[PDB]
């Protein structure tokens, strides 16, 4: 006998094609659930991400979802709607708390652990890796970045990483990047490791403008994206890695629907991200969409 309750979903932007696939997703969730939504936007913006939130409060929000900006800066923000014991969760990014609220999404360190192995295995005499890392304060990056450190240094000093900057988790910047340190380098590296698709498919972008060819150097991304699937398959990627966004989202909206409703439990969801290859495209979420 109940419908139309609101749900507030606070992404830091709606810039980056993974918030915008999270945004499609809680969409399509919220009419199958029978939900209000508000899917508020930070626009990259700590502060405008403080201020929606005060305003998920204000505008009645029965549960709210957060995918916050920065690990300490939105903190304050997500204090106040524990305290107005409004139903929480973080998805994807989270804040540093003693006491967090449910979390869904992959497992950005092991995640991370993942990619570095599979880096490994494919050169297993060691390697020099340009890496190009996320936002700084995003504790996505943060995670998934120290999964990737930790994992190579395991794999000894024969793992060399000789660039390892941050590009925001910006397209433009991995191009950019690319384009600038390449030429400086007295040789060649390996690998790109991108903690990101969009970074890596900028990286390729830079590769294919110096002459590049497919293959010539290793490309890993996260998030599987089509573009990213696209480019596993014809070889200018070596793999991506699926956070499974459409099941993070839906399960997040159930279970906090589901505590609106029948004041079920908020458990949250962890589990690891899938690593796709050329021989595993299938496997991911949106392998529908790779025409
Ligand atoms: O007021 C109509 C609303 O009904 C809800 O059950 C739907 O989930 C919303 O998508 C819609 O806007
Ligand atoms: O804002 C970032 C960005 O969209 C990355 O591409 C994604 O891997 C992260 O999970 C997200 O927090």
């Amino acid at each position: 006998s109940m419908k139309d309750e609101l749900v507030v979903f606070s992404l830091p932007n709606l810039s980056s094609p993974f918030e915008v696939q999270l945004q499609k997703v809680a969409v399509e969730t919220s009419k199958k659930l029978e939900i209000k939504l508000q899917v508020l936007d930070g626009q990259s913006s700590s502060t405008k991400q403080a201020s929606d939130l005060e305003n998920a409060i204000t505008r009645g929000a029965k549960g709210i979802i957060i995918s916050p900006n920065d690990v300490n800066a939105i903190s304050g923000a997500v204090e106040e709607i524990i305290k107005e014991k409004i139903p929480a969760a973080t998805l994807d990014r989270k804040v540093e708390s003693s006491k967090p609220v449910p979390h869904f999404g992959a497992n950005n360190y092991t995640g991370g652990q993942e990619v570095a192995k599979a880096v490994k295995a494919k050169y297993p005499n060691g390697a020099k890796i340009i890496l190009l890392t996320g936002q700084p304060g995003s504790t996505s990056n943060i995670e998934r970045t120290k999964g990737i450190r930790d994992e190579l240094a395991a794999g000894g000093d024969k793992y060399k990483i000789v660039v390892d900057q941050t590009g925001n988790w910006l397209r433009s910047e991995g191009l950019r990047i690319i384009e600038s340190v390449l030429p400086t380098l007295k040789e060649k590296p390996e690998v790109i490791i991108s903690a990101n698709d969009d970074m890596a498919l900028g990286a390729i972008e830079a590769l294919r403008s110096q002459g590049l060819k497919a293959g010539d150097i290793l490309v890993t991304g996260f998030d599987s994206t089509p573009e990213a699937l696209a480019r596993v398959k014809d070889g200018w990627l070596y793999l991506t890695a699926d956070q499974r966004p459409s099941f993070a989202v839906s399960t997040a909206l159930e279970q906090v629907v589901g505590n609106i409703r029948e004041s079920k439990e908020v458990s949250g969801a962890d589990y690891p991200p899938k690593i796709i290859l050329k021989d595993n495209l299938q496997e991911a979420e949106r392998f529908a969409e790779i025409s």
